[PDB]
């Protein structure tokens, strides 16, 4: 039908390392929250993992939106994969979410890409992190529920998370999400394993404020994903950084081309429900008119014409991981050419260090410019991630926009 808004909206969505129970507890959130909002369309796992190149290597490899609400706010929550080899796919969603549930195995406890996940949460702006220890039915000892519990929140800590303060709900996900099934109307108070859904629903509601977003600046939506929709057209996703966008609005499609280009909106959707007027913090669909799926991309962004002018050049100050954090062992010169990543946007780049600065060792905190190979929205300030050879290397800001 129509999007009606009764509550505010908040993105928030899941990452951790892979196998953790991401994918599960997505699942387990739209089921318990369905049992007292009957406007919550319950998403099984393989409602999630749904693409056939999921089923086949067993994981989770696009990002799934899907909707829940409590009594308190409306959420759109990301998904995201934690194998290894996705992390780019992870970094898109981390763009979208006002906070995120750091999803963490009591079995296994932290692991390389609880670490990794952590890390480039911050740099595309995460403003707060809730744990949820998931597999609590596999652990007995509660000693190693502890450690796993101070493992993580010292993580946290050391990338300037709130580490001893934030939220760590222990519970299981199968469990909930099996009762769930056996009692679609199983209600808060009645099972062990809901109710400990109900407390990550409840750290939510109540520990990831509602952003402060303006809907005065010019319309801004970073692209995550593009899709043709049969009978209707090209449909750009992504979650409205400013601003607002009504159908018949003329947009500006920005970066990873030559020239920017224009189109005209001519369809908003918010979790398939047409929206009046789209605006800041909304998780929409864009219909773009007279544009295919080959001519929008993820990493440009829509924004008001003329807003915006993408860029190439500038100058970032950048912190280049240690090895002990998962990156590069030894050092690079000028002409190193790594994989940068704003925002949604991903594009290649080059470094180019001041003259007398011949090498940049693991460890540095460092100046020096990046030429982008395309065009790409960006800002002063702008936080970024840098990596190469599927690995996180550094982590930036941007300082000064040169070109
Ligand atoms: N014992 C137990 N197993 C669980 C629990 N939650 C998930 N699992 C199991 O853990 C495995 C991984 O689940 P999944 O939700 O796909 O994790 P994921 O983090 O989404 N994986 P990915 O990184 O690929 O997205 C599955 O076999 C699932 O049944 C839990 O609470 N208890
Ligand atoms: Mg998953
Ligand atoms: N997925």
């Amino acid at each position: 039908g129509e999007f009606v808004r009764t509550k505010p909206h908040v993105n928030v969505g899941t990452i951790g390392h892979v196998d953790h129970g991401k994918t599960t507890l997505t699942a387990a959130l739209t089921y318990v929250a369905a049992a007292e909002n009957p406007n919550v369309e319950v998403k099984d796992y393989g409602d999630i993992d749904k693409a056939p190149e999921e089923r086949a290597r067993g994981i989770t490899i696009n990002t799934a939106h899907v909707e829940y609400e409590t009594a308190k706010r409306h959420y759109s929550h990301v998904d995201c994969p934690g194998h290894a080899d996705y992390i780019k796919n992870m970094i898109t969603g981390a763009a979208q979410m006002d906070g995120a549930i750091l999803v963490v195995s009591a079995a296994d406890g932290p692991m390389p890409q609880t670490r990794e996940h952590i890390l480039l949460a911050r740099q595309v702006g995460v403003p707060y992190i809730v744990v949820f220890m998931n597999k609590v039915d596999m652990v007995d000892d509660p000693e190693l529920l502890d450690l796993v519990e101070m493992e993580v929140r010292d993580l946290l800590n050391q990338y300037e998370f709130p580490g001893d303060e934030v939220p760590v709900i222990r519970g299981s996900a199968l469990l909930a999400l099996e009762q769930m099934h056996r009692n679609p109307k199983t209600r808060r108070g009645e099972n062990e394993w809901v109710d400990k859904i109900w407390e990550l629903l409840d750290a939510i509601d109540e520990y990831i404020p509602t952003p402060v977003r303006d809907v005065d600046k010019p319309f801004l939506m970073p692209v995550e994903d593009v899709f043709t929709i049969t009978g209707r057209g090209t449909v750009a996703t992504g979650r409205i950084e400013r601003g607002k966008v009504k159908v018949g609005d003329e947009v500006e499609i920005v970066g990873l081309a030559p020239e920017t280009r224009k189109t005209v909106v001519t369809g908003v959707e918010m979790h398939r429900k047409t929206l009046q007027e789209g605006i800041a913090g909304d998780n929409v669909g864009v219909l773009l008119r007279g544009v295919s799926r080959e001519e929008v991309e993820r990493g440009q962004v829509l924004a008001k014409p003329g807003s915006i002018t993408p860029h190439t050049k500038f100058e970032a100050s950048v912190y280049v991981l240690k090895k002990e954090e998962g990156g590069r062992h030894t050092g690079f010169f000028s002409g190193y050419r790594p994989q940068f990543y704003f925002r949604t946007t991903d594009v290649t780049g080059v470094v180019q260090l001041p003259p007398g600065v011949e090498m940049v060792m693991p460890g540095d905190n460092v100046t020096f410019t990046v030429e982008l190979i395309k065009p790409v929205a960006l800002e002063e300030g702008l936080r970024f991630a840098i990596r190469e050879g599927g690995r996180t290397v550094g982590a930036g800001v941007v300082t000064k926009i040169l070109e």
